[PDB]
């Protein structure tokens, strides 16, 4: 694996230098062992030393054998020890350089981190995901760039899984390697020792060259054995060894110069610190990490092998890349088969789908042409890719605290759709300035707490142009409603304020609007009904509940209005009903629930078209004979009021489909109510009935679904209601 | 490969030193063969002091050949013993140290352990399961499982070994022994390496001279090689001594995963005490990461998760919902019949009031039952019973009924008395006298709340736990074997008993402790050895009997004491071979349902015409001739079941009732059928089983109208 | 192209363009 981490001036030159150094050691060694003769010969003209101060010949008269002895003595007991062991010296130095350059290689405490690093290196130029990743007023409303750049391509569960595995591995391997700096320390130590040995070697070997000589004056003490005292002696190899020493010294200098470069490099710039600054300078990916340890160091070393590596690695190790990967992987798995698992519907169905557990917006959801409603919950980076064009209808979109980043170029589609839009928000500005750009939005639901200032800025710029707004629901404190509401208010059909922090005067709004065909004040801290509410001639519905409203005495002037048709007064403190309610007959709904009503005058009977009445959780203990006049009564609750046994007027009606009786006193339901034949359900609970009537057989719609009873015995009818079930 | 089991401060160094030491042997060997000459030469000085000192030449008139002899002799029987064989001493010991180092490799009973050990570690190291286990696509299950089985068998095999450990110790010890010896010899014998030596061999008779002085030409190279050799060996020895220190100050015969266990997801790891432990220490020396990956893989907790994931990936919420059905008292009946465990997805079925489990080992029902809302009924049959979930409150709020079936005795869990909210229990199983007494006490004794109890078993004797618990008993049933009819002190204790059922029990005679139970209001006696109805005379004096089923018995005779009863809503005279019916049944004008079948009647009495409320009338397989006109003298007759009798035709008048919802005509040999029958609004091929159209006018009309 | 030579050639084209840009 060394090849892919091969260092330009650390491994390349060192290996060739080392080979040459070894070669010269071997050459010299071979010669030193067998070609070194050291030819000595005696001399007669000895004056002081050197046998000088001087044809037939000399005739020294010595034995050929004894000359070899002299040679051996002069060789052993004289100078030039450097020359004698020069190739061994070279071999040692060569081996030192070779060994010191390769401690990390094949040594487990360092090779482990290199193996993890190299494994990554071999994946950066593989796993095609990498090369896909390498392919690269406003008012936060423009993102067509990313729409076309992604090319809506896929990974086919191959690049997806490969890249995912590599993300797990790059994060884990980095966490492992990043713990320390052993790889770093070894290279700094190695670089320094190479320089140290270099300096010492040159000093040592350039000095001992004066030792290599043509000849030597041999003055060893052997004349008592061999006759002559002084010998002159030649060393033929000495010429060659001066040459070899010179070549070795030059070779070491070259090595040294390169080693100084590498030591120079590792000191001039920090190597542990490392980041892909060059990538964020050139590439679209600014998401560049920086760590200071062995991982970064090893990346830095290979940065000088090939910049291409850095480009591949840098784009891979990114959260931008991972997020694009995840969205693509989402599409790979979250297909039509998975979307179908959640295609539910609740009421006014419109074929819903709610995506809650997704980390982003799938593209496959827009293949669900059949749906009209899409619910997005807690999903970040919602752009709504402009591939919603294959949908036909889109009647409702829920931005349930997701993201304000809706910038895809598909307003034309949305402007032909989205009758309704729901925005849930906990922050102030995650509400996009996108809403007003929609023109066909009729219904808008805004839920979250904004200050008066925030209401004014968000509503004026984000909503004011919704000329077709007909329905507006504000689940906000609304200490003041911005003038936008009153202006849309003249075309607005429904306005609903539903919050505990509601404390304000709405008289101006009511007067300006003068329409409000549906009005809701829920949990608003109200005690007083604003009197201008009676200018809403087309009010047609009013829901006053969960208020501090303790009176109905104020509803005197309701006849100023026409077609009221509905009055909801539940969960309030109206413990008493006056005789103004009897003048309200153009009413088709009335609800008095948990208001602690002690008494109701016979006034409800005047509203002979009431048909629907809720009398519950009131300390009333009474049923008037209004019930005998309202012969179109279809639904009535008489519960939690401790009423005595029901009076016979109970059944003097025609339908009373919903007969809800409970938490009262009823030893027995008047059996005659069973002859209405239109009972669909009878609730008989908490009343201590002794027995059940056996006249219910007359009614075909009291099969065992509507028999909400405690006893379910004392009868002959159980098999009839069971078979009908 | 072998690399990953090499010792970091042992093997790389051993190999490099061995290589260098061999190099020294090679150099010195070659040197010794061609360069050792021993140039020796005679002397004339005082030999008493090796030719001491007390220009032309000395001449020494010896021939050259003769000098070769002198050199050879001086070499052969004089000094330099050590130097002469120095490279061979080097070679021999170097080879010994090298051979010792590699002794454990390629050894008859170590290689097999090592090969399997390495393969397993590599598979554990690179398995995606190990990664998931750190916290399957239906294939990682199989892969991890195969590895787990191989690991368990491997571990079991290695568990009995002590070879790798011991051979390594013997090897370490012999290297240390040889180390000490080689230093002692090599260091001591260096005084024999000299350049100048004195040769005094007795060769005067051949050379004249006795004393020769001599120069060993390689004295210096052998001193150098020896010194360099000694240093190599000392270094080698430091590692050898280190090895013993490491091997003796650490047990190494045992390995614990404590340093990993407190960092990872598992807790269930045993203390390894064998060759496996030793091998584990060695990889821990190379790289601890392999110890970790192995440990993470090998865990029962991990196996449990692996298997659980396999269940969850198959028995998905769609898979479970698709197979979710309903048959009676619906409550979303989901049946899991062949699972290896229970998937977690079953607990996301919040609406799943009924869960039926069978043939599932180790059921535990982890407490995630809180996710559910309704769990009104649970059927545990022929499964396992290891549910010890600390969540009785959830269970108590639900489980109104439990249906639990057994094949042995001890299989029965005691999760019954702990749920005092239980209303209905069904038990089937292998019983005996004492086995049942002990279990029924532990099971039901505290359930005062229990109202419904049914037992399918070879009981043979009624227990008193049931009679005592039974004081709150609404419904009681027992079947498939006769029991001592302990009624004298059982029915009286129970006393509510508003629904009693006895099936396939050895009853020949009816007990009379039921005669005073006015609150009975329902009684079913069937498939008994009962052949009569003689006892039922005063029985019917009780008001509100409302139901009497005496079917599937041998009661071929009906008395006229049957007229004593006026309150009956069900009467079954089925398969008793009765030969006659008295006109004493009508007394119960609320009867509405009367089964007259598989008898030997051949005729019918004028009783039908007295029951205007008869709705369901079955007259089958009784060989009855043309039905009497009383047949249609009623107001309802919704179900007219006729078959295996003799009827030429139905009287047209029965079709004029118009309240007929079904007429069965099978096996009655009808020649024809009247048209009035097709006028009835609810006989439009509504269950009108006929053999033929029987020459009617509107069979295709009623077929289209439906 | 059998719907695969498209991908193969395209990948080569992208690699060639990046290679050429670098060189």
């Amino acid at each position: 694996p060394a090849y892919r981490i091969l260092k330009p001036w650390w491994d390349v030159f060192t290996d060739y230098i080392s080979i040459v150094m070894l070669m010269i050691a071997v050459f010299g060694g071979t010669l030193q062992v067998t070609q070194d003769k050291m030819i000595c010969l005696p001399c007669k003209w000895v004056t002081k030393d050197s046998c000088n101060d001087s044809p037939t010949g000399i005739k020294y008269d010595l034995d050929r054998h004894q000359y070899n002895y002299v040679d051996a003595v002069c060789y052993e007991n004289r100078l030039h020890w450097f020359a004698k062991y020069f190739p061994y010296l070279v071999l040692l130095h060569t081996l030192i350089f070779l060994a010191c350059s390769n401690f990390w290689f094949k040594f487990p405490r360092t090779s482990s981190k290199l193996e993890h690093f190299v494994s990554i290196l071999l994946k950066c130029f593989d796993s095609p995901w990498t090369t896909r990743a390498l392919s690269e007023r406003t008012k936060s409303r423009i993102e067509q760039g990313i729409v076309d750049r992604s090319e809506t391509g896929v990974l086919d569960k191959k690049e997806g899984e490969q890249a995912k595995a590599l993300f797990e591995k790059v994060k884990k391997f980095r966490t492992h390697v990043e713990e320390g700096d052993i790889v770093y320390r070894l290279y700094m130590r190695q670089t320094i020792i190479k320089v140290i040995k270099f300096i010492l070697i040159i000093c040592y070997t350039v000095y001992y060259v004066h030792n290599i000589k043509f000849d030597v004056d041999c003055t060893v003490d052997i004349e008592s054995l061999t006759g002559y005292r002084t010998y002159r002696c030649a060393h033929p190899l000495a010429t060659l060894f001066k040459i070899l020493a010179s070549f070795y010294i030059s070779l070491v200098i070259f090595y040294g110069l390169i080693c100084m470069y590498t030591l120079w490099w590792m000191l001039r710039r920090s190597l542990k610190k490392y980041s892909f600054e060059s990538i964020r300078e050139e590439s679209s990916y600014s998401d560049i990490p920086d760590v200071k340890n062995d991982f970064a160091f090893m990346l830095h070393l290979i940065d000088q092998y090939d910049p291409l590596y850095s480009k591949r690695f840098a784009v891979f190790l990114s959260e931008v890349s991972e997020n694009k990967l995840r969205q693509l992987n989402l599409n790979n798995e979250w297909t039509l088969d998975k979307l179908r698992q959640r295609l539910t519907k609740n009421a006014q169905d419109k074929l819903e789908l709610h995506l809650f557990m997704l980390s982003g917006i799938p593209d496959t959801v827009f293949d669900l042409v059949e749906l009209e409603v899409l619910k997005l919950e807690l999903i970040p980076d919602v752009t709504i890719p402009p591939s919603i064009a294959q949908l036909t209808g889109l009647k409702e979109l829920w931005l349930y605290h997701t993201a304000a980043k809706i910038e895809a170029p598909a307003l034309a589609f949305l402007r032909e759709n989205l009758r309704a839009l729901h925005i849930k928000f906990t922050d102030i500005k995650e509400i996009p300035l996108w809403i007003y750009s929609l023109k066909t939005l009729e219904e808008l639901h805004l839920t979250g707490n904004l200050s008066a200032e925030n209401n004014r800025y968000i509503v004026i710029d984000g909503l004011r142009e919704l000329k077709r707004l007909k329905v507006l629901r504000l689940k906000s404190n609304l200490s003041k409603l911005p003038q936008v509401v009153t202006d849309v208010g003249v075309h607005l059909q429904k306005l609903s304020i539903n919050n505990e922090g509601t404390k304000l005067i709405v008289l101006n709004s009511l007067k300006k609007m003068a329409n409000l065909t549906e009005l809701e004040l829920i949990r608003c801290d109200l005690e007083r009904i604003p009197h201008s509410i009676f200018s809403l001639h087309n009010l047609q519905e009013i829901d006053l509940k969960d208020n501090n409203l303790k009176t109905i005495e104020e509803i005197i002037s309701f006849q100023h209005l026409h077609r009221l048709t509905c009055l909801k007064l539940w969960y309030n403190h109206i413990a008493y009903i006056p005789i103004q309610i009897g003048n309200l007959t153009n009413l088709e709904r009335l609800y008095l629930n948990r208001n602690k009503i002690e008494k109701i005058p016979t006034q409800l009977f005047y509203c002979r078209k009431l048909r629907y009445l809720d009398l519950s959780h009131n300390n009333l203990t009474f049923l008037p004979a209004d019930i005998g006049l309202l012969q179109n009564l279809q639904n009535l609750a008489i519960t939690a009021n401790r009423i005595e046994t029901l009076p016979p007027e109970l059944f003097q009606c025609r339908k009373l489909r919903a007969l809800h009786l409970g938490n009262n006193v009823l030893q027995s339901l008047p059996s005659r109510v069973g002859e209405l034949t239109n009972l669909t359900q009878i609730e008989l609970r908490g009343n201590r009935l002794e027995c059940l009537p056996v006249e219910l057989g007359e009614c075909p719609l009291l099969k065992r679904s509507g028999l909400v009873v405690e006893e379910d015995l004392f009868n002959t009818l159980p098999p009839e209601v069971k078979e009908r079930l």
